Parts: C-alpha cells; structure tokens; sequence
DNA sequence: TTTTTTTTT
C-alpha cells in the first residue's frame, strides 16, 4: 500500500542507486531497507546551495580551461528525482565534450561483462541527466516539488561567506537558482559527445581496459522507465537471472533474500 | 540524504 520511496523515506535517489539496481535490483532494495551494513551545514537549502555554487563556478571552468572534475548533476527521469555527480568533463583535442570516468580495481583483472554494464548505464545515465539540464528540460520547480526547498528561508551564513568569496553576491536560494538555470542553458554547453569509462590498476597504473559506451536514448529511456517502476512502486523487486546465480555468493543480504 | 568509490572462496 505504500510505494519504496515512501516506505525508505527517500526524497529522490542518486545515480549509482539505478546502477546498483542493474547488478541486482533486489540488493538495491534490501540496502535502502536494512542500512546497517553496507563547507559546515546543517541544513537542505544550504547543501543544495553549495551544490549551486560549484555550479556556478565549473561551467566557466570548462568553458575556459575545458576540463572541469566532480560536476553535479540532477534532474526528475520518470517521476523520480535523480542526483549524481560526474567525475570528469574536458573537451578533446578535436573539441568533442567528453565524459571520463575512472575506475580503479586493486587486483588487475579485467571487469566482468556484468560489472561493464552496470558501468555502461552508469555514465549513460550521466549522459541522460547531462543533456537535460543543459538544454533546459530541467526547471527550478521540478527540483522544489521533488526536494521541498523552502525558498523562503534565507541562507545562512556558512553559504553567504563562500559565495561572498567567489565574487557572487547570493540573497536567496530563489535567485541562486534562477541564475543556475540561465547558466546551464545559455553558455553554449553541448551535450556529452563521448562517454569513456578506464579500469586501471590501482598500484601498476596498467589500463585494464577501456570501454567506448555506444548510447542509445532510446534504450536508456526505456531501462529507467523499468527501474523506477519499482521505485514508485507500481512493481515487485527483482533478483538476478539465474545465469548471474553467482552474485548471490558475496551478497550481504543472501541469508534473508527469498529470491535465493 | 552530503554521492560515490568498489567488489568477491
Ligand atoms: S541474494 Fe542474490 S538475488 Fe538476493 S539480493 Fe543478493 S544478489 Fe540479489
């Protein structure tokens, strides 16, 4: 009767939670239900307030210095909120935007086909929440009704100082946002060109590979509107294939999991 | 709710 959102009291979700979820939709489940294994503010509108700053501050960035690290990210896919943060945008030499994705592994073997499409979905999503904020599908409003910001609340003075600091003078969370969204859709920021995720030993520095994410909207659209039928709640949870049985040897949750 | 990182007889 009640939805997994409501029931894990989640305003929204983050990007790796839908990556978790193409692993094993069950373990996502089990981990939002039993979370016991697994700049100074005390506050939402703060929080989100610094995630704006840095905004503001990484699209100059690279569109100057074209590479930027640790790019946020948000935006409602279906219904949910979802929230990430990229690690690396930079424009190639030819001037194509490119999504780097590093991912470092302590013993070098090379990643698991089930691991790379956990991966591949990963920075597709990126991708899907990228190429939507910067084109302007993303709307101060669609992140109120989601997060339920208090724009009337000022600002304290942990978020005032750091912006006082990078030049910009803030009076609400109201006019931050406004300026976040005319920044994001009106610097010329195209959308992502290549996606390009690295697995790296983590001592020998050895590539262990190097993966080109073909995207395809379409099918990226169509797995989300699957995966957040589960979150709203209009499905039951699923496990892993048969043929993936070996995913439930080093799962948490396989001494409670009845899909085991 | 500050997102993510990384798996493994
Ligand atoms: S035991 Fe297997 S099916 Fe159950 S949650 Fe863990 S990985 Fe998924």
């Amino acid at each position: 009767i009640l939805s997994p959102m409501e029931r894990f009291h989640l305003k929204y979700l983050y990007v790796t939670d839908l990556a978790t979820q193409n692993w094993c939709e069950l373990q996502t489940a089990y981990g939002k239900e039993l979370p016991g294994f697994l700049v100074p503010v005390t506050t939402k509108e703060d929080a989100w307030a610094i995630k704006f700053l840095n905004i503001l501050l990484l699209i100059p960035t690279l569109q100057s210095e074209g590479h930027i690290r640790e790019f946020p990210v948000f935006g409602e896919v279906e219904g949910v909120l979802l929230v990430g943060v990229i690690d690396e945008l930079h424009y190639t030499a030819k001037g194509e935007l490119e999504l780097a994705e590093l991912k470092t592994r302590r013993r070098p073997m090379l990643p698991l086909e089930a691991q790379k499409k956990k991966d591949c979905f990963q920075v597709s999503l990126y991708k899907y929440i990228f190429d939507a904020m910067v084109q302007g599908k993303v709307t101060p409003a669609s992140l109120i009704h989601h997060t339920k910001l208090c724009l009337e609340k000022p600002l304290g003075p942990s978020v005032l100082r750091h912006a006082q600091q990078g030049g910009f003078s803030v009076k609400s969370l109201g006019d931050l946002m406004e300026l976040v969204f005319l920044s994001l859709t009106l610097s010329d920021l195209p959308v992502i060109d290549i996606l390009k995720i690295e697995y790296i030993h983590q001592e020998t520095a050895t590539v262990l590979g190097t993966e080109i994410v073909a995207f395809k909207e379409k099918e990226v659209r169509a797995k989300v509107q699957h995966y957040m039928a589960y979150w709203m709640g209009h499905r039951e949870p699923q496990g892993v294939d048969v043929e993936e049985a070996w995913k439930c040897r080093t799962c948490t949750y396989a001494d409670i999991c009845e899909w085991r």
